[PDB]
């Protein structure tokens, strides 16, 4: 049916984040990717709009060396094409509000791998940027680590995609955009496979 | 069909908490329940061991009157048979570790509704109590809100249970033990139906 019927009004948005640490309050946000979803007329789920940004560290932001050493990001590189947290989120929020309205959903829910990590950073940044009318649910998320745990028996993203028959280039694992895309395809695959096997809608199982 | 094979070695333990606020760092833990799971020979999932505790507020803990008014808990009632965070968690960890070894798993993962909330409160209590060798994964969880969203198109615990054909008594919604048992049955129902519809194991579909 309609996307608005699938998750009780929740407009699922796949989000990934790269950072300069583990602490959403103190550490900088360096990258964020966003992929909205849409359902065709037969009720199949698929990626809709894709956004991605290199993000400037907020003034007073801490930068953990090990974080940089891990994700390989150097915030001081002038060729980053980085934008402010406000600019990135404002563009993502705009697209999301559009989708919510167009789809007849009541609000957005973040889809992410170990979602709380990405949720905490995005929400913190939005707060720093004084963003109004944050379309996202304040604490609800769709953790694909848990979903993949159920659907595929794997909780690590790369193994989940592999087990799902998807490609995964560890070469791009530190890229917010790449992770977001793989996670969007993964999530869509998990949901669609549920419908395919007659798990959805709930009346399908008996109508045979 | 082994539990240790179902979630790449993760030992799913259902957990629910009742609190005196929204902040895990500052607010008191008041209730905690724990339900380990087990798989039969055919690989069906079901509740195993059940634990439940009323918890003493750690000394120096804040207590939001809004929270107390909501959950109906009176931490000052001497008849609530409370125990320290150490007592409670130490007992759960003991039971959990035994389950992990007996099932051949390697680590425990918390199963909770909006799991981050309970995870953060349990982990914070564990730190306050200086518990050693916490068997739970430090950030991974199985949020039943998201799983029910997938399996049942519902994210609210009560509505998710109803949609799944389970009973839900609002009268008991403020009890950690009750929420934990309902959530455990929900999680099992979700895992079991995925298997029964041919979703698991992965090879089943082509058989
Ligand atoms: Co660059
Ligand atoms: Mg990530
Ligand atoms: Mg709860």
């Amino acid at each position: 049916t309609g996307l608005c019927d699938r998750f009780r009004g929740f407009y699922p948005v796949v989000i990934d984040v790269e950072t300069a640490g583990f602490n959403a309050k103190t550490d900088a946000l360096l990258e964020i990717a966003a992929i909205t979803l849409k359902m065709d007329e037969q009720g199949w789920l698929m990626p809709d709009t894709t956004l991605h940004f290199h993000v400037e560290p907020f003034v007073g932001a801490n930068l953990q060396p090990e974080a940089l050493a891990f994700n390989g990001i150097d915030p001081n590189d002038p060729d980053r094409g980085a934008v402010s947290e406000y600019e990135a989120l404002h563009e993502i929020f705009k697209v999301v509000r559009k989708g919510i309205k167009a789809s007849g959903c009541n609000r957005a829910i973040m889809v992410a791998h170990n979602a709380n990590f990405d949720h905490s950073f995005m929400m913190a940044a939005a707060e720093r940027a004084s963003l109004k009318r944050n379309p996202f649910h304040p604490f609800a998320t769709f953790d694909t680590a848990a979903l993949a745990g159920l659907a595929l028996g794997q909780t690590v993203l790369s193994k989940a995609c592999q087990t799902a028959g998807m490609d995964f280039d560890s070469t791009q694992a530190h890229s917010a955009l790449y992770d977001t895309e793989r996670t969007a395809v993964l999530f869509c695959e998990i949901v669609n496979r549920w419908k395919r096997l007659g798990g959805w809608p709930l009346s399908a199982a008996e109508e045979v």
